[PDB]
């Protein structure tokens, strides 16, 4: 067990430190629920929970948390709910140009990646592709990779108009182009059980929901604009048990094969005992083997210097997360971290400043009434994951609002308080056994703004 | 206080023990779980809980029991029905010819004994007959003694066509006949409150419905076989304080006297201090002179020489629970064992394994739907001995199955099932409080065959 020699040591060490961190924050909270229910409800009760959370947690509870336990017995769900959220604020606040420059460099203007909404893709940007959110990089998760066209149009359009009118990541005439990335997940260990849950765990169903969505996307850019407008389109798997991702390279016009693609583990096992720049040679010429292959991944050409640049960049930096989790767990991720082990349900925008693999389930959604399957099915994985254990489901309802707009965050604030009363009255079984704890937060869109807590009513 | 000399010594010791064992199995549960609640839920309730139970039950408790009562409060309910379950269990594990030939040599090839469904007549034949349960010996018992005769008729055709084909009681041609016993109850303390509650505590009532059933039974066997096929009838009344039982004597032609009976109290009291051969001597003329009394008793010839040892040997088997009933308890029943003192419900066929007095509740019933009334009446029983104490109620349905007909244990192991959702949606209320626990078992019909657990679902 050697280390590959294009490994980025002390990025790392300082993401495991900062995953270890959050989760053990999140977790610590049960062992300390376990302790406080052996506390007699006596007169020194309040007294002896409150310095028994500030010493474990590091932050007191409220008193009505705990005034009239005495009478209405232990609280301990609601203490489970303030302390889950206080655990979600804690990592939010320690959280709180050279990529674009890249980009540009590569011929794209704006990167656009929509994965899949599963928690194990949660972290795809900082740990499995080290991309950072800037400006123009946009991550917009669904389920099942499912990303909605009209949307991701308005998006094309605005980024189309800011280069026309002030040309802020470049002039118009440039011939970059606007790159949509989209992710698929399986597993290599448990295909059948352990793949996208939103095609029954079908490795190919999920590549070929997403290559048609792709394809869906570019042609409705096509139609809806003449002059030959297009996009350039990618496809990422990523393998959920390795971090480890198989890229679908373009031929010279574009398209893309499920068959013609670079897989990073065997780049990393045949890359291993080599030396960085030769690595990067092998890198290099691999993209192009792959792209030149013939049989099933037959292709058209090859494809251009800055698609190729780059894939290469993503290979490159996806082989420091696989030397990651080959340190950290010895190559796999245990059994426990490989299926559902999420901590709450993320309602909303979710959160940029938490994007740690497994750690919440996501639904996107802006009505419950639209997208009620994604909540159903977070639910579902919750009653096994915390209501087998008699545990309350932590939901945190996040939204972003633009400042820019007048009254933005005052309907933003209705919305989330919209949402929060019709998930209410959606489970209300659920909800009469205060097993249901929430709490609602805004952002404004900015990157790095603060999150401002909202009240439930 | 003076013991008789027909007394049984030994057997009388051994059935105290077993008594006393079985009872103290079902009765130590409550203890324990009152030493339980007062444990606090900290970190160490499951290890002492698990050892705590292994102390005094014998053995441990599921995980699944403990593991969330942190959260949940103390799952004493829970623990209670798996106690009870469990002493069920060891009570009939524990538990697990010649009354053929003296059938035989009494005329008969085939006793048939129906007993009132009250707990207090459980023991009939173990203790208060002292009848082994033998291939030609069977014990339906009925609420109110109330057999039902297509049951009966079909046992009957059974039985002489095996006497026919095989012979294996005896050849078709042996002058023997088909005994039927139908045994009332009575209480001589309290006859208006602990009587028969199925005939509202009225003796004479229980006693010509019993002679009613009998001779409709006799009627239904002579109507449906032609060739003068007839049964043999016999009735026998229990004082539960006693446990003495009165038989009435068969005339010359079989038919009973609701007046013309032998009491064994009489002849307890009048044979207490003579010697054993002379008491032999005075219970069989005594048997002679109620059969031939007047008045009342007025009765055409006497009965058969078979019949007359039959009574006898029955008087003198009661005798010895007589003296049993005397030495443990100083002649009648403490006033809590006068009344009802179940510990469970039986549903079904009833256990052969644990005839004990007062034991358990028994509601002969194939579906809730045509016996829902005895369900009824065992849920209001227990409402007054349980759930008064908060203690939920346990029922145990267990069924018997012919192995020897394909497909018997799958069809009996449905049935048992259906019946524990029957009783679940009846009394719903009792459920969503946890109140009600079951246990399901089947059991082969052939005598000592291992009783085996079902999942519930
Ligand atoms: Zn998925
Ligand atoms: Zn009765």
């Amino acid at each position: 067990t050697c280390r590959h020699p294009l490994t980025d040591l002390e990025a790392n060490e300082q993401l495991g430190r900062c995953e270890d961190s959050v989760k053990n924050r999140f977790d610590r909270v049960i062992p300390f629920l376990q302790v406080v229910a052996g506390i007699p409800l006596g007169l020194d009760y309040v007294t002896r929970v409150q310095e028994l959370a500030q010493s474990s947690l590091g932050h007191t509870l409220p008193e009505e948390l705990l005034k009239d336990n005495w009478i209405s017995g232990h609280n301990l769900k609601g203490i489970f709910g303030y302390a889950t959220a206080k655990a979600l604020t804690a990592a939010t606040e320690q959280f709180s140009a050279s990529a674009i420059g890249f980009f540009l460099d590569c011929g794209f203007h704006a990167v656009d990646i929509s994965p899949c909404a599963d928690g194990r893709l949660k972290g795809l940007l900082p740990y499995i592709l080290r991309l950072p959110l800037t400006a123009f990089t946009y991550r917009k998760a669904y389920a099942g990779s499912m990303f909605d066209i009209e949307d991701d149009l308005a998006q094309w359009e605005k980024n189309e108009l800011r280069r026309y009118r002030e040309g802020v990541p470049n002039t118009a005439d440039q011939p970059t182009r606007y790159l949509k990335i989209a992710v698929y997940h399986f597993s290599t260990s448990d295909p059948t059980h352990s793949g996208c849950a939103a095609h029954g765990s079908n490795d190919r169903a999920a590549l070929e929901a997403a290559l048609t969505q792709l394809m869906k996307f570019r042609e409705a850019v096509e139609n809806a604009h003449c002059c030959g407008a297009s996009i350039d389109i990618l496809l990422i798997g990523v393998d959920t048990d390795t971090d480890a991702i198989r890229v679908h390279i373009p031929d010279s016009k574009g398209f893309l094969n499920p068959y013609r693609y670079v897989d990073n583990t065997v780049t990393y096992a045949q890359t291993l005992h080599l030396a960085p720049d030769e690595a990067r040679v092998i890198i290099h010429e691999a993209i192009l083997n792959a792209n030149r292959s013939d049989g099933w991944a037959k292709g058209n050409g090859v494809a251009s210097e800055g698609m190729r640049r780059f894939i290469g960049q993503l290979l490159i930096n996806n082989l420091s997360q696989i030397d990651y989790v080959v340190n950290r767990h010895g190559g796999r991720y245990p059994p426990n971290d490989i299926g559902h082990a999420e901590r709450y349900i993320s309602v909303g925008d979710g959160f940029d400043e938490v994007q740690i693999r497994n750690l919440a389930y996501y639904a996107h959604l802006d009505t419950v009434e639209e997208n009620a399957i994604d909540v159903d099915v977070g639910i579902k994985i919750f009653t096994k994951l915390n209501l087998s254990r008699g545990l309350p489901i932590p939901i945190a309802i996040h939204y972003r609002y633009d400042p820019n707009v007048p009254g933005s965050r005052e309907r933003t604030v209705v919305k989330a308080r919209r949402i929060y009363n019709a998930i209410k009255e959606r489970f209300s079984s659920l909800d009469e056994q205060n097993l249901l704890q929430f709490r609602l937060s805004v952002q404004a869109q900015d990157i790095g703004s603060p999150i401002e807590e909202v009240a439930s009513a």
